[PDB]
């Protein structure tokens, strides 16, 4: 119910479905470098397997349904840290919501993957794309 298009894109990214990702990105006017960036994030989910994708879904669901939850500011912060924070900063933030050790280990693996896979240009473009998500009428209306 909150910001549906964000969760549509998350679902696409985390499940590794290229079609669903491309269909949603079209709706928010994604550029080619934005598509490229998001597909790299998606590749990290694909490479780390099904249980990893489940655990990351768990994190998204507990942050999203937390007490301190337009996109919930805590969700945006989680995504901002995932993309631009240090691994320690991102993982520390996850531990505030779900400090189960395999969840934190998994979070660190995905974080290390996106940091390794994405260039500075990819990271910039992921952030501009996420702004198109948060300001979409598919998010706010």
């Amino acid at each position: 119910e909150t910001c549906p298009i964000f969760y549509d894109v998350f679902f696409a990214v985390a499940n590794g479905n290229e079609l669903l990702l491309d269909l949603s990105l079209t709706k928010v006017n994604a550029t080619e470098p934005e598509r490229t960036a998001m597909k790299k994030i998606q590749d990290c989910y694909v490479e780390n397997g099904l249980i990893s994708r489940v655990l990351d879904g768990l994190v998204m669901t507990t942050i999203s349904s937390s007490k301190d939850c337009e996109i919930c500011p805590a969700v945006k912060r989680d995504v901002d840290l995932f993309l631009t924070g240090t691994p320690d900063e991102y993982v520390e933030q996850v531990a505030q919501y779900k400090a189960l050790p395999v969840v934190l280990e998994n979070a660190r693996i995905l974080k290390n993957c996106v940091d390794a896979k994405m260039t500075e240009e990819d990271k910039e473009n992921a952030l501009s794309l996420l702004d198109k998500i948060y300001t979409s009428p598919l998010c706010l209306e």
